[PDB]
């Protein structure tokens, strides 16, 4: 029993944090195999500009209190690769993968090439990350585990003036219309992750509460005409085809916890709270919940 | 910017996390240098368990009944000893992995990380806290016992908790890493029941003194109170009397914030008697804490 917001375990992850210096500004690499990537504006804009001004000992990586001599350099859309002399011997079995907004991931935050902290997020429908960084953290990433396999899906670019964080996937092609650079941009109208709340609604079933469940059912079309009203995300048939194992294991049919949630957000918890929480949770995908509430490990 | 609940980088911990079986039983242990540590049930039955003679159990036992997989090497098990409620396997390797670190024991209030941990296998790490009942509510199923909580501090991992059982509610009982328990638990399968829960109050003041620092200032107000008209108000509504100590220890963030300790109380005492009116602190409808003073100064500061 118990449910917890639960990050992967991040050692594969630590073994690969190193610190990039270049001029003034230092932030965090991914040390795979020779290659260090990080994101480009460690050179600062015309980056081919900057980047062809600049020479590999001007890029100091540093791995834990060993520096590591760049050989190369070459840019990917907003990641730089520093080719370096030394593969990492700490190398795990890796890919880099885009994830879709609604699916949750792994963040290991890093200040100068060290790492401080782990916790769990979602991709926002807005494609930014409700994180927690502060100055320094850039080039901290976002990763999955799936098996023996890291997949890494997010690298830390920069914080938004709401508070929120914008990245870039490993291939350095940012999560949303935001671009590497101080400028006037802003975060688009958040909407709940409908798919994710039911999971949440199956979890809380999963851990013995009940409260919010009815016997009335819904049409998926009723339902998107609710949802659309209350900001949160249209749900799908293959959203509702996910949903299937925890339909089953609950005996509560996914169109019947649509009705209950369909009551929660025109009455409210009224005083209640589902897990120890006052609000609808939206991060925890249909597989975090199975995978919690099943105990797989890595 | 953001706050978040954060857990410690678990890799320091992975590197020490094994499988101990004793007869049909598995559960995890925790390989530091050449010793296993893990819960002393795992010599014990279902039907052991209503009231156990570890001492009986123990003495029956010889080295290779104890089978221990670290991956997917086994380890020889060369001694056994009992410290209170945990088994101290001597094995013939030292682990290599083995990090700086400490044994701790905390006190109601203080946050951990667990590494939830079956077969032997760290499958997720969470945060929480130590409640004032001794209990912690944690996320764990069937096997995960001899998971363990720790705090990093630089490059130390200080061991603090290895989990033993669940009770009743669904709510977790262990011990620290000499195996005595925290709370008036015993590692049998008696009637036992976490005592009434409450709020810890040093810590939900240090979350609105990290909801200030993050810009938030709707529930500030006027009003300063008494440390003993606080704590009148405060125990109506089950949280933990607040001591002069927390009150010192409140201190830095008093500072830099430029709101008194008892100021900050005046707003909490507002806050239980009003609710949020629809509007959250720092992404939360409840008030929160599982954040400790140090923890808030650690995340917004460094
Ligand atoms: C400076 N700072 N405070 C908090 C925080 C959290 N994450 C990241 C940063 N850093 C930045 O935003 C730096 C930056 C500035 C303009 C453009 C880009 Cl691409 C990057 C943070
Ligand atoms: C069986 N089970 N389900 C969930 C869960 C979570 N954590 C631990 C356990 N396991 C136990 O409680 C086993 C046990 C039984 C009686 C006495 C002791 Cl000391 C231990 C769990
Ligand atoms: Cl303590």
């Amino acid at each position: 029993s118990g449910f917890r917001k639960m990050a992967f375990p991040s050692g594969k992850v630590e073994g690969c944090m190193v610190q990039v210096t270049c001029g003034t500004t230092t932030l965090n690499g991914l040390w795979l195999d020779d290659v260090v990537y990080c994101p480009r504006h460690v050179i600062c804009p015309n980056y081919e500009d900057l980047l062809i001004r600049k020479s590999n000992h001007n890029f100091l990586v540093q791995a834990g209190n060993v520096q590591l001599r760049v050989i190369g350099h070459s840019m990917q859309n907003c990641v730089l690769k520093l080719k370096v002399d030394t593969a990492n011997p700490k190398t795990p079995k890796y890919k880099f993968v885009r994830i879709q907004p609604g699916q949750t991931f792994s963040v290991l935050a890093c200040y100068n090439g060290s790492p401080s902290g782990v916790y769990q997020c979602a991709m926002r429908p807005n494609f930014t990350i409700k994180g927690s960084f502060l100055n320094g953290s850039c080039g901290s990433v976002g990763f999955n585990i799936d098996y023996d396999c890291v997949s890494f899906c997010y690298m830390h670019h920069m914080e938004l003036p709401t508070g929120v964080h914008a990245g870039t996937d490993l291939e350095g092609n940012f999560y949303g219309p935001f671009v590497d650079r101080q400028t006037a941009q802003a975060a688009g109208t958040d909407t709940t992750i409908t798919v994710n709340v039911l999971a949440w609604l199956y979890a809380a079933v999963i851990n013995g509460d009940r409260w919010f469940l009815n016997r009335f059912t819904t049409t998926l079309n009723d339902f998107n005409l609710v949802a659309m009203k209350y900001n949160y995300e249209p749900l799908t048939q293959d959203h509702v085809d996910i949903l299937g194992p925890l339909s089953a294991q609950t005996g509560i049919a996914v169109l019947d916890m649509c009705a209950s949630l369909k009551e929660l957000l025109q009455n409210g918890m009224n005083g209640r709270t589902i897990l120890g929480s006052a609000l609808l949770e939206d991060e925890f995908t249909p597989f975090d919940v199975v995978r919690q509430c099943s105990g797989v490990t890595f």
